[PDB]
């Protein structure tokens, strides 16, 4: 007895994006009455100026659903059409549900596919790739991507090397069919051989304390900058030419917003031109995780930096190790 | 200018499974030491007679590891070849990096895409679902799907409604590229204005509880019947329909093992003919949510209850409200 399935049928196309990121904010000089360190050395390490911190107001799931609005109002879809929500987070604290169906509940959405995913900092281009996958293979016509973070309860003011580095917020995309490819290839994948680069303390650990809630974050940044310098650069690069363009048909590189260095040092390696315009709003941004793709994209898309009908780099990479990266065309 | 994606060929199969439940034996005269029941009742209620609980050194990783490991040995691949490792889970309680990522290191796999996915109970067919749809659009080769749970941690012994459901193990399966179709389109949805029938504590909350370690699962269990019988049900027929195949065509019906009556209601629903074996592991099992289809599988295998070759149905349907099932051909 044979089983039918769906055709492998057209592509996808992102129709839409939002953000909403966290709305206190926080200036490297404030930042150094919580923490021993100088405004001008979180400078000069990193690029970071200011970065924004949830209000006790402003959850992942008031973010999240936030960002999820605006991308939806833009897209012209009603709520009822959107099908599958997939969720890039590693700041939603509840074991079950997921936060997909939280924001779900929020935004009325009827029966649609809804899972978070755990990708790290990769998380939201984790999560395109799929969309584009489900939407190809005739799972969903319309999907609701979001990253969303809150890194600031997990940020150690303790620890000088990371405490200035994290942010909070969300940024949203609707990923749509399309008779056009909109969407590359993912190039992604992990190191889990060095896995104790970037680890967060456990949540039981965490619960036994009586001097803390949350679990903290423990990064090894030299480590970290060695690895994208040598190895995420590599998959960028990989990324452009499955998508079978090279790096001078880019109009924009979004990397994931971890460190000014980062990106300048693999903007370098992809030996990109002039023309291609490369997101550096980590200094006012910081480092959102999951989330700093998405709200690079709106935000570029916002200020004209970058342009419905551009081509863009699109990579994250962090714990685990894992990255994943794709172009896209915006919306 | 125009971007390309990956040359689209085939279909894809389960190659093997493997799993590896807690080895503490909870029966119902043990439970009824701690909740105010008796065995006879929980017997009634739900079909279960004992579960499997894990000991301190038996961990989500540990047991997601053993799972995986005889899925790797049966499959007749090296662990270099896994190219995709998807955790479903709802009871890794670090939040960051993925347990995917922990799994991977332990399996000495390379660079392999690797993320967790929340999906309730839904999870392994969520992943599955995902799975099948990364091989065929190239982005995966051998993808290692893992459901994982130790809700025992996670279970309100002063709350006899549902003490007695749940227990902890592993279930594994590889996936890779076939010819034929080895896995039906998946049929999956959520029903998010049901959310308040199943919900776990948030682990702040848990944090801060001075006598508390894990937070607790809730559930309105009659909620959950109402809704499975009648919707889910529903699904399921909906699966069947879209590979392609009566019900009568099915060998096995494999349902997430949540209660007796359950499954029997939406084996009615089906009119599955007497030829179709359904599982009833539940029996000793108890409710393993992502983890109680996998292992249902491996062990209806090992005991001949099932064959290779046979036709299921698997379905999962869990907190959220979630849900995903589709038909696969047993490896
Ligand atoms: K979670
Ligand atoms: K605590
Ligand atoms: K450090
Ligand atoms: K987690
Ligand atoms: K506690
Ligand atoms: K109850």
């Amino acid at each position: 007895t044979a089983i039918k399935t769906r055709p492998v049928h057209g592509y996808s196309k992102f129709l839409s994006t939002g953000s909403a990121r966290g709305s206190r904010v926080v200036t490297n000089k404030e930042m150094c009455t919580l923490i021993d360190s100088t405004p001008e050395w979180i400078e000069q390490r990193t690029g970071i100026t200011e970065r924004r911190w949830a209000t006790n107001s402003e959850t992942v799931a008031s973010m999240g659903t936030t960002a999820a609005r605006t991308a939806l109002e833009r897209s012209g879809l009603e709520a009822s059409q959107i099908d599958a929500i997939i969720v890039a987070t590693v700041s939603h604290h509840r074991p079950s549900p997921s936060l997909a169906a939280y924001i779900a509940r929020e935004l009325g959405l009827g029966d649609a596919a809804a899972f978070d995913l755990n990708g790290a900092a990769a998380g939201f281009c984790y999560s395109t790739a799929l969309a584009d996958s489900m939407i190809r293979t005739g799972s969903a016509n319309y999907v609701l991507v979001i990253g969303v973070e809150k890194l600031s309860e997990m940020t150690n003011l303790d620890d000088r090397s990371t405490a200035f580095l994290f942010s909070d917020g969300a940024g949203a995309a609707i990923i749509g069919a399309s008779d056009e490819p909109g969407i590359g290839p993912v190039v992604w994948g992990s190191r889990s051989d060095q896995l104790k680069t970037i680890e967060l303390e456990d949540w039981p650990t965490a619960s036994a304390d009586p001097n803390k809630i949350h679990p903290l974050i423990r990064m090894e940044g030299r480590a970290v900058f060695k690895w994208a310098m040598t190895d995420v650069a590599k998959r960028a690069a990989e990324a452009i030419a499955e998508a079978g363009i090279t790096p001078a048909d880019l109009d924009v590189f979004i990397p994931h917003q971890a460190n000014d260095r980062i990106t300048d040092v693999v903007s370098r390696h992809l030996k990109l031109p002039e023309s291609v315009t490369v997101c550096h709003d980590i200094a006012d941004m910081g480092n959102t995780s999951a989330a700093s793709v998405p709200i690079a994209i709106d935000r570029m898309l916002q200020r004209g930096q970058a342009h419905s009908g551009d081509l863009a780099l699109i990579i994250g990479f962090g714990a685990g190790l894992v990255y994943a990266g794709q172009v896209i065309r915006l919306p």
